[PDB]
């Protein structure tokens, strides 16, 4: 007799922890910084998390049972998707409107992208996804839907953008593969770059998702996070600007609270889907990641305050450009220059230039320098797929400004001595 | 147009089915006692009301706080909560408790870990009908019924597991586990310590798994009459028994708190620990609710009197609702838990099939407007038994709805 069996996927590595991503998260949890006793430790700047704005809620809260607890409807309650559904079109600038009880809450964006790849995509599937993007994906995407990553490339020419080129051949070659492919998902903005979607790209997506048949997911959880509302396009305002429901059938967007509001914990995602039929079906499947129905009342009357929430993301927006330009201008005084990003709460850095050639081993060697000398936390660009090696995200929102000001103290004294 | 996935297309969402067809049907009249007592009163919902008055007599860091370990102060709050619910016959560990949204996370979970797609689980009938979903939709794995008749009150025999097991072998389906209800929904029974015994050596022969999905245990009118499988493994020495045995919680029953998304694995085995975490990111309780419930869930002062007078009202709604329907000229299996009773009816029926039991079934929803769930629904293996829910009403709507029960015998 053996020990009773596990599953395939109970053994299997694609829950990601055995990677660069967590390791590095991990040294932290070892010695943390502090500032008052152990300005030597670990900064941690590879969690994308934003505190920048988080006071705003606690002078928010401040100024200000039984119906809850009894509630567990997988719709999720009307009020606190009437507050999700204005929060987003807020997020927006009008350029889109939600219809509330087409919203779907999951327990954050985790859920929501596991719960939309089963629903548009058989195991053994792919899904196609631009590089470099969040690690967590490939748990996320994987680990139990038995559907597969296939990428579309991006280099430097044009700041990491999907081309129609890298598109056609991304297809084509798990076509030719015998790969099926379901659909493109996206992060708009972009984890890691911290760079919006421009229009015309996203539009000549969706023709292509419409001329190959295919679906377009869109994960939007750093909507609120670009810096300038007007640079933002969510793929609604594509989508809004077409009464053929046979082109809207295929446009998916996920959002989540755990970014723009900085509140991970309370695991608050939704799914937006202008497919009839993905609505019911996620909705259904939400059963399985529902969110507390204490935080949809708590959450809801907040996130209808349209006078607090318009406020609150013109405020974010400001602070996180204004850490966004605090990093880079830091990094720039020590010669290192960052990709130009309008979005988010982290900073592509390109290290390339101090590699031994460029290799991903180099990169890792790099990356443990800064880890162990250097103590901080950063996640180097071959965990997040990328073409180049030598790249590396930076996070600049879960922190006070002294503790960047140090970070940057350790990165600029480390360049003078490696000139 | 666009395709959709085979999961997605699947019938087996199971909301095609007449325990969602009447829970659908009583939004369209829903009963209320202000301004519409002749409204669908529902009695297809397994929920609990009748303790949630003695709840009511009773910032940044939890925002910030998304660890797939869940808040200590409320994995200890669980772990004694759960010893309290056992009577100390049992001891959590609060490193080993992993938080779900809910129980129908958990139980999903679990069979990610558990079993292969096309692989299988044994589930004794009847049982909830959410497993047809739960255990199935998104997993790829199947159920094998372990068949259970009146004869012995729905109870599992040695016999009844192992003629189960062929059948599936006779299928090419490798059998992974068995998942029971302890106490058992919809039976509302407590299952008797020699049957948990002789079903953990089953598992043992076998090699498989044991989920023992306990959701009800704080609903056991006696609680001496409760065995955990959690007290048969702390007096068990082979840890090669041990490993197999995992046991899934949640505070929606016991605690009458649904909406918030309370589940719990308490899983003996490390590596099923281990990855239940990790699994749980797609699945995560927030930290906000898992905060307030630390400090009332470790209150045990509280808890063991919640624990006591709870067992003690759901008995009595229990005596109110049997004792109506035998007014009416009903009889109810014999249960001692749970927030529900298993009614048979298959006297009134027209053919002692499924097709007539659904008919009657459409009956008691049209003309009674009352949603109860018929048996067939939890794949009882004989026809005519019916779910009555008794504990998501107030005293007043359960004395109405026996009436309209009592006015058909006529
Ligand atoms: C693009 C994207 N989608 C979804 C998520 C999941 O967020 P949720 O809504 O479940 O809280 C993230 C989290 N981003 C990170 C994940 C951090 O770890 C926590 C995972 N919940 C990151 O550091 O880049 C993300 O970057
Ligand atoms: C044995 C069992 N396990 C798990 C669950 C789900 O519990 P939760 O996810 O809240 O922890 C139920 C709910 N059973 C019912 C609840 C249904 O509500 C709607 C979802 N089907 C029922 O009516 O039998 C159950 O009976």
């Amino acid at each position: 007799n053996n020990n009773v069996e596990l599953s395939r996927v109970a053994v299997s590595d694609t829950h990601g922890e055995d990677s660069p991503y967590f390791a590095g998260w991990k040294a932290y949890d070892e010695n943390p910084y502090d500032e008052s006793h152990n300005p030597s430790g670990v900064i941690q700047m590879g969690l994308a998390e934003n505190q920048v704005s988080f006071d705003l809620l606690e002078t928010y809260l401040e100024k200000k049972f039984r119906e809850n607890a009894l509630f567990q409807d997988y719709h999720g309650l009307k009020t606190f998707r009437q507050a999700m559904a204005s929060f987003m079109e807020q997020i927006r600038g009008g350029k889109a409107r939600f219809d509330p009880d087409r919203i779907v809450l999951t327990a954050g964006a985790t859920a929501a992208n596991e719960l939309l790849t089963f629903i548009l995509a058989d195991p053994n599937d792919a899904l196609l996804v631009p590089t470099p993007y969040y690690p967590g994906f490939d748990r996320d995407l994987r680990w139990r839907t038995g559907v597969k990553i296939v990428p579309i490339h991006c280099d430097s020419s044009n700041h990491f953008q999907i081309t129609p080129e890298a598109l056609e051949s991304a297809y084509q070659t798990a076509r030719d593969a015998n790969i099926r492919v379901r659909g493109v998902l996206i992060t708009n903005p972009s984890n890691p770059l911290g760079a919006t979607v421009q229009k015309k790209v996203l539009e000549d997506l969706l023709d292509f998702c419409v001329r190959k048949n295919i679906h377009l997911v869109s994960d939007e959880i750093y909507s609120g996070s670009v810096f300038h509302a007007s640079e933002f396009t969510s793929v609604a305002e594509i989508v809004e600007n077409i009464d053929d429901v046979s082109v809207k059938e295929r446009v998916h967007i996920v959002y989540s609270l755990s970014k723009d509001l900085g509140l991970p914990g309370f695991r608050v995602g939704t799914i937006y889907s202008y497919n009839d039929n993905v609505v019911r079906t996620a909705r259904r499947m939400s059963s399985f990641t529902l969110v507390s129905s204490q935080t949809q009342h708590m959450l809801a009357s907040m996130l209808s305050d349209e006078e607090f929430t318009e406020k609150y993301i013109r405020i974010n927006r400001e602070r996180l450009r204004r850490r966004y330009d605090t990093i880079v201008e830091g990094l720039k005084k020590a010669g290192i220059e960052c990709l130009k990003g309008n979005a988010g709460l982290f900073c592509w850095m390109n290290l390339g230039f101090l590699l031994e050639k460029k290799t991903k081993d180099g990169e890792l060697q790099l990356w443990d320098v800064i880890l162990k000398e250097l103590n901080l936390n950063i996640s180097p660009g071959s965990s997040c797929h990328c073409s180049e090696v030598g790249w590396f995200r930076v996070c600049f929102a879960n922190m006070s400004e002294n503790t960047l000001e140090i970070a940057l103290k350790r990165i600029h004294e480390f360049m003078d001595r490696r000139r």
